[PDB]
């Protein structure tokens, strides 16, 4: 992918780049197309100095990527159901995740601007799931190619589960990426639960190795745009100040990979799952 | 403790002994007192060849130890609410546990006879919690002496939790024993959940080392009597035949140890527990 | 005539009614059958078994080891003396898998020891393999592992299939063990650690093992090709065994489906889990 | 005059408006204060810093290492040349803790390298200790640990408190690190493994670390007494740094509250977690 129009400053070899010399407010078609190519190359891009970006322009920009979420309940900007308000007080959780993978159609990506927050504190990290897959040895890539996993959530107000390939192809690059994440993946469907725990434990740690991640410090006016299909992210929980972001969410992913090479694991009647590793029975 | 009356065949150095030359049916006071001393020395004792032991004698024997459970719902022998029927079909679960530690007053012990089952298969193992504590190095014994743990269960029909010392004294021997177990212990109260997971993971494995356990193969007419205050046990899940036992449960333990040396750990508002080790979100 | 008493459904059986001293070819054929069925068998009441008969018995199975340095019975280089003092190690292992030709099996008799303490456990490696789900069995069928040992006076390593096919039964068995397996050759070391850690624990589940309490005159015979065993370290009394070791195994499995993992120059192995750098 | 830009709330700050070449005693006092506050500081725009000034700067902190074998700048034995080719290792460590007197700290400038790739991370060992719950802090205060290294041309070990008191701030900091700590001396090895495994992961939580992208002319200065650091291994281009190392630390903590764990004769350490027996 050719991207030569702007001044691009990559964060790490794995992913991330800050793009200078762009004004989002009245971006042209040609400049948008270039930002989209930079997103496909760098997975998350950062656009500094966009203070004052109008609501209408933010929505138009998001709609250049696809349909925008109009969340039923999460607060939105007055007059604009597509611009979601994220407040550290109103709702943090530092855990590696890919957004909404407990649903059959997770988002394609998001546009986030932190409009209020501390000068230091509250960094966001992203990880490169292409590299997480590619860094596995050949026998393990071949195994994962034929597996699926159940992703689920069960909290007050939301119960959802979905089955996805463990390895998905990015529809627009054709490259394969890992598609499990600590927050929302439950278990691999074709393994028993204990085998699944062991393999997922390894994959979660490996996939978020420092060599596969980047860490971004938010500044006034900074916009992050990321591809949810091939990344995880993590919100660092190291601040107590009020922190507010404006977020637009682009819907419409269908994670797709190889046909599974085995049936789901079927337990016998009465079989009990005894995890090999301790988790407490009571949270906080 | 002096025990010289019968022929005693210890199973292992850690615990367990088979007692020959005893007839439970009309046991004398003096012979019972000797069996009780052998229980305090060996933690679990096995009495072979007791086929035909009458219901009235089984209940009288149990009552020599204390008050007998008359479970509200678990099935009991016709005419005898104290003799519980345990059926592999009607209700197994192979997990190390101490009985009912999710309650404030777990049982003192049990008398179990397997009246129907396979010739091989379905062994029971017991562990010595005195040795599990004593085998910890001095800095760790000193730490555990001042901790407590929450034990809990949440299944259809039963929700219960209780806080117990991590190290308890046996009231009748004065010796200290570990009092956590994989099945029912949730978390150590004075640690955060992640620290608790790490320490409990170590203790669970260490406490069930082969050097601290014994394994008993059931035969027709065999009776096992064990002290629930200072043991764990584990039912091996390696058979498919029907397996039936008659069980009498002696109530009335209060696990007691040192006063805790620290307050309970208090999380901050909104704090989320993220286990360091994967467990699946969906059981079977 | 033999009465067979299985210890567990997974493995192990005590065989009564046998006299090893002058066993006939036909009775030996039955013991052989029972060893292929039960993997380890225990023969009680053999006090006095002569040295010449013990050696002839082992030779029915194959060539006997004449260890250069282990003490042996005066006059009989094939009958090894195993003394808890002179030599224990409580660790799950399969014997000598760091060698290209491990033993087929062993015949052991604990002639001195405490009345309780010092049990030996065995595990069923057929069940350890069969209990894995289909995707994982498929993976392991195509893998090999390096087994090694590095102690004063012994350096050895060997590569073996992770899943071997027993030559007589045709049944597949796991062939890794905690004591001597180093790493799976086709994975990187960190992936290897994670998988082996799971397999070691799973393979010694109580549902796959048995535990034997030694009695005077009892002989244990086991197939080292499809078992692990573990010597429980819960005694301090003197414990002596007489052992004959049958050589000649060549673990055989599928051709690997992938090449060895090749690190890049200067690559460092950083284990994900801590081990101390200093032993005792 | 200095503008301070913290990287994270845990640690790290970039200091603009500084000229190291002829820094005054009073301005140095301010840098020293900022190092005790931020643990690692980054000074951009120092291209051309003279060798004599670089050495004088390090000498303000203490005695400089003159390594016998590491290459150094022609004419200047104190200015070490660190080349990605000639010498990386991505592993969390505190420098030379296998020695009884580790460095107080270092001054590093990456003079050649890629525009992206090769970040360095640091962690705050004060926060790693303070984030433990009270029972565990109480335990660690009374423990010590053996740190060691065994490579061709270097064997060293040292015993240090698990929790050290920084000499200037009086604040307590964890003093174990994954690369060089072997085991806690007062526990058995298996207990030690379990606790160190927890501490290593906890101590390098994202909430306790920072990540720095090197730029031409940037100098990093850090306090090795209360940090770990990690060199990210995500590049293949040539990377050269100039480093001055300040010697003279003696980690100090509470007298241990227990004796060393003493194994019995013949006791074997069997780790609960697998590590391969062969590296690369
Ligand atoms: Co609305
Ligand atoms: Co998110
Ligand atoms: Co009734
Ligand atoms: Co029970
Ligand atoms: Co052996
Ligand atoms: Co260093
Ligand atoms: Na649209
Ligand atoms: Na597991
Ligand atoms: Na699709
Ligand atoms: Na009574
Ligand atoms: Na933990
Ligand atoms: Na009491």
């Amino acid at each position: 992918i050719i991207t030569t129009a702007f001044e691009v400053r990559p964060l790490t070899s794995a992913l991330g780049a800050e793009i200078h010399g762009v004004r989002l407010e009245d971006i042209t078609d040609a400049d948008f197309a270039e930002l989209r190519r930079l997103l496909l190359k760098h997975l998350v891009i950062f656009i500094p100095d966009q203070e004052g970006w109008s609501a209408e322009s933010r929505i138009a920009f998001g709609r250049r990527f696809g349909e925008l979420e109009e969340h039923a309940y999460l607060p939105h900007l007055d007059g604009h159901p597509q611009i979601q308000i994220i407040d550290s007080e109103q709702n943090k959780i530092p855990i590696w995740h890919t957004d909404m993978t407990y649903a059959p159609n997770p988002p394609i990506g998001s546009v986030l601007q932190i409009v209020d927050g501390p000068a230091q504190g509250g960094d966001t990290m992203w990880s490169n799931q292409y590299l997480a897959y590619e860094g596995l040895s050949a026998p393990l890539r071949d195994l994962l190619d034929g597996l699926t996993a159940v992703h689920s959530i069960h909290i007050p107000g939301l119960d959802s589960q979905a089955e996805h390939p463990v390895v998905r192809v990015h529809p627009e690059t054709g490259r394969r990426a890992l598609f499990v994440n600590r927050a929302h993946t439950s278990h691999i469907a074709q393994l028993n639960r204990n085998e699944s725990d062991a393999l997922l434990q390894y994959l979660y740690r490996f996939s978020t190795s420092p060599e596969f991640t980047c860490r971004y410090q938010w500044r006034p006016g900074s916009v992050a745009i990321w591809d949810n299909r091939v990344t995880q992210h993590y919100a660092v929980d190291d601040y107590s100040e009020h922190r507010r972001g404006l977020r637009v969410v682009v819907l419409g992913d269908t994670p797709s990979g190889d046909k599974p090479r085995w049936d789901h694991y079927r337990p016998v009647p009465g079989q009990r799952y005894v995890p090999d590793w301790v988790n407490a029975k009571e949270a906080y």
